[PDB]
């Protein structure tokens, strides 16, 4: 009975994948919503979503709040985590189990970002405040933490990151393996399953393995050269294959694929993203580690062969 969680965020065709695909999934994370430094749960600039919201409702489909640590600028903000985990701990605390109940939501998803490393037992106390304030009230926490082993748990990214002291006040922690590769950065895989399984080792020795939720993108990214790139979304792959008769690559080794591409301004072009195979077998990672589901980003991004894939793999044993 794993859980399989969507992403409802703010990008197009949400709703209708939303509603054509709410046979393959089976609970959502309605990211839709910040808090402030004072501890107030508000809307993100997007219009409120209480249509999505009646949709799973009728569908009998759990909901969880996506909460974000997202400024007025649209920024990360370690600032407002800090204050939350702190001195807004509590009017935080009581703000998000009434923002559940007043929206008839099954729980909290906590997509806290950029905590900063020296707020790791702040946040932990948080969290572990959080969780139980909700239990209290029959609602359920998940947590959406980065996605690390043990040879980067103390870099400055992860470190305000305890996902032992996470994973026993939670109900699931949602592992973000995915980003392994950004734009930002240089080409590589985004969610290499190599990478992932080192990840979820080291999340399943701290944590019990039905409380993880792996973390599946619908999306790859498309480099002109390091640090230069954008979002490629799953849906729109074999469009962008065909348009320059690329040759793709299944790397075996990261279960990834890539390609490369001259663009008509002379550069040369490099793609990671996902295929029908990987994406089964990182779902399949639910069956190998005995974990609680997977977590699939995001709701807009993807066409059916997406869910038929995920649909494979956790049938998989
Ligand atoms: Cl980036």
């Amino acid at each position: 009975a794993a859980m399989v969680l969507a992403y409802y965020s703010g990008y197009a065709g949400n709703y209708a994948a939303l509603t054509r695909y709410a046979a393959s999934f089976n609970a959502v994370a309605v990211d839709f919503y910040n808090i402030t430094a004072q501890g107030a749960v508000t809307g993100n600039g997007d219009p409120a979503p209480n249509d999505a919201i009646s949709f799973l409702l009728g569908r009998k489909i759990p909901a969880y709040g996506c909460v974000s640590n997202v400024d007025g600028n649209g920024n990360w903000s370690a600032d407002i985590a800090h204050a939350v985990s702190t001195s807004a701990q509590s009017q935080a605390v009581a703000n998000l189990v009434k923002f559940a109940q007043d929206k008839r939501f099954s729980g909290i998803n906590v997509d806290f970002e950029a905590v900063a490393q020296g707020d790791r037992n702040n946040f932990s106390h948080f969290i572990q405040v959080l969780g139980r304030a909700l239990h209290a009230k029959g609602l359920k926490l998940i947590v959406s933490v980065p996605a690390f082993s043990a040879k980067d748990e103390n870099h400055p990214a992860n470190y305000g990151y305890d996902l032992r002291a996470l994973g026993a006040a939670a109900d699931y922690l949602q592992i973000m393996s995915y980003d392994e590769a950004i734009p930002a950065w240089d080409p590589g895989p985004v969610a290499g399953s190599d990478w992932m399984e080192d990840d979820l080792d080291y999340a399943v020795e701290r944590v019990p393995a039905a409380k993880i939720l792996n973390g599946i993108p619908a999306y790859g990214y498309d480099w002109k050269r390091p640090g230069d790139g954008g979002m490629l979304y799953w849906k729109d792959t074999q469009a962008l294959i065909a348009r320059y008769g690329a040759q793709p690559r299944y790397d075996a080794g990261t279960h990834s694929l890539t390609f490369n591409y001259g663009a008509a301004d002379g550069s040369r072009h490099t793609v990671w993203t996902e295929n029908a195979r990987s994406v089964a077998l990182k779902a399949s990672l639910v069956n190998a580690y005995g974990l609680g589901g997977t977590s699939l980003y995001a709701l807009g991004m993807e066409d059916d062969a997406f869910w038929a894939a995920v649909k494979q793999g956790l049938a998989q044993r």
